[PDB]
């Protein structure tokens, strides 16, 4: 009855806003594999395979994630009752290691069938409610001076956003640096300011200009070197005093681990596409908590559904305690959720309702897939 | 509706088929503190505030857990949800810190009544099924030889456990390790053997008399030295090269972490109602499994309730690696839950149905309530 029937996975491009541009790509659109589990009993559950704008990021892609959903993954689920989820997400790695974001959406999908099916919020089968509503961090590609605080200025009035995070590691190291230590000159006595490289930087040229936007107040050096080098973060902090969130560094809760034995980092970017899932996400928050090191919610640019599996998670897990980047949706120029999200003064409540708490819009659906 | 209306807790005195010897005491019965949530639509739910045999072990007791129960916890609760499951946990450290045992009870019995409400077993609010049934090792509290082997004989035979643990700690280390060594040359072969000392030896008597009982066959050192202890635990198994559990060394995540940090064992001995419910539980599990330590459902002596729980837990966790010794309720004379476990082939199968799955016999809890 709550068995899983079938499970269908629909590559999306939808079109941003704006141009988002990364140290060394630039996305005009977002490429999201939508996953979707149909049980037995008539309900469909959806989730996300995505990561932000292409395998730059980690080495997977909608393409990469489609070939191992639909060729590995799903045919495990097929035959099974969606509550076997935390039995079936332990058999997806008798068949495929590593890939959490291709196995992320499976998770989800599963959650939002049988939250759905029970009839009540997924985030009541990850203990409950903690929070209704969260902050919201607003990140911005990389952009000129004066596009970026034209962006923030506008953002501050009509969303409220209390925090900031500036993409770099795109061209010169030493006039990206100017570009962002200007901007904070003009912005940072108004809200935090965080900075994100992507890995992009290497060590040396991480702590030899970091220090320079530290005087001018940037408050948070997100993954500004390789994923692999926890040695670096640390001592950037070290050098710096600022703290650094790990990101590219953390994926698996083996890796949130390390991070708290190296000291690496004050703070841990947590997403449940990149954990591979809710149950997963679940272990980074426990790890991350018990070593002292806060979680943010994180955001790989998720669409509204994969937006609204990582609220849920954020609704109920309590070590979710420096606020989230949760903007996915703000980002596209389009949705296919039917609803639509609340963001106001600087934060976002958290879907009400059965399942993720958001329909999907089939037609929208149908008019962005591939 | 959900909303929790009150909490009523009750001393149960149940009494032992046989005296259960321990390192420094031995009891005849075990004393439970059942906890009841009471919801508006007027489910109940139940959870067992359970210590093995007394406040030695860990400096909580029944009259201490119901103190802290009726006087400060169950108050946190009343006019919330129980589906603010993780929120109230949350706030509970605001008013009593530690007592994880008393916070136990609270969080199994939330559980219970919000399953029951929704109509699913427990371990479906934590991730699901990985399993249906899990192997079950005996334990015998301090016995002559020849009435320990007897047992473990007897036990085989009657419901073939293939694991059996000795505990230690009483009187002369020497005589009792003469006593372990031997039972070990009669048993040893035929199955797996395990000690316990409850932390009862100082650490220059464990690395004296350990190394008998590791060249006599034992495969598992449990708790021989005080819970503080870390760089004691490893070095036993640097001298030795068998395995130690953790038990007393190991309540909360940020214990369980140490552990890992100290590299001092190979497997947790986790307990649902040590750890102070079956959230906090998830992440002794999440930590263990990060760092390749194994999980062992362990017991705390619960009844038929808390038993009940943390089989509900170990269904939903594949961390649980290392079987389990939740026979509790075989100790027992007899029982207050109507329903009966099914023990054979040396395991136990997960009881199936709302809830913990399991009912209580309220004229069987009124008549050994104290
Ligand atoms: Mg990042
Ligand atoms: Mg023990």
């Amino acid at each position: 009855d709550l068995t899983i029937q079938k499970v269908e996975s629909r590559i999306l491009d939808v079109p941003l806003i704006r141009p988002h541009g990364f140290a060394t790509t630039t996305s005009t659109e977002q490429h999201i594999l939508l996953v979707s589990v149909h049980l037995e009993n008539g309900v469909i559950g959806y989730g996300e395979g995505v990561v932000p704008g292409g395998p730059w990021w980690g080495g997977e892609s909608v393409e990469t994630m489609k070939a191992l959903v639909d060729g590995y993954l799903a045919p495990v689920l097929i035959g099974r009752a969606v509550s076997e989820l935390a039995g079936i997400m332990a058999d997806l790695e008798r068949v495929v290691a590593r890939a959490r974001y291709a196995k992320a959406a499976v998770d989800v999908a599963m959650h939002d069938a049988w939250a759905r099916s029970l009839n009540v919020p997924v985030r009541d089968l990850l203990g409950g409610t903690v929070r209704d509503k969260v902050d919201v961090t607003w990140a911005l590609g990389v952009l000129p001076l004066d596009v970026a605080v034209a962006e923030i200025e506008e953002r501050i009035e009509e969303f409220g956003n209390r925090s900031f995070k500036l993409k770099m590691g795109a061209g010169d190291p030493a006039e990206d640096t100017r570009r962002v230590a200007e901007l904070a000159r003009e912005v940072g006595d108004r809200v935090s300011l965080r900075i994100d490289i992507n890995a992009r930087w290497d060590r040396r040229t991480a702590l030899h200009y970091l220090p320079i936007l530290a005087e001018a107040g940037v408050e948070l050096f997100e993954q500004p070197t390789p994923a692999d080098d926890l040695e670096t973060l640390r001592e950037i902090t070290r050098r710096t005093n600022v703290s650094v969130m790990a990101d590219e560094s953390v994926w698996t809760p083996a890796e949130a681990l390390a991070v708290v034995k190296a000291q690496a980092a004050d703070v841990i970017a947590l997403k449940t596409t990149k954990h591979g899932g809710l149950l997963e996400s679940k272990k980074i928050a426990a790890i991350a908590e018990a070593g002292g090191l806060a979680c943010h919610g994180a955001t790989s640019l998720e669409g509204p559904i994969g937006t609204a599996a990582s609220l849920q998670f954020a609704a109920s897990t309590k070590a979710i305690s420096y606020g989230t980047e949760l903007f996915g949706p703000q980002l596209l120029k389009d949705t296919y959720i039917v609803q639509e999200f609340e963001y106001k003064d600087g934060q976002v409540a958290i879907p009400q309702g059965p399942g993720l708490g958001v329909d999907v819009d089939m037609d929208k659906v149908n008019f962005y897939t591939r």
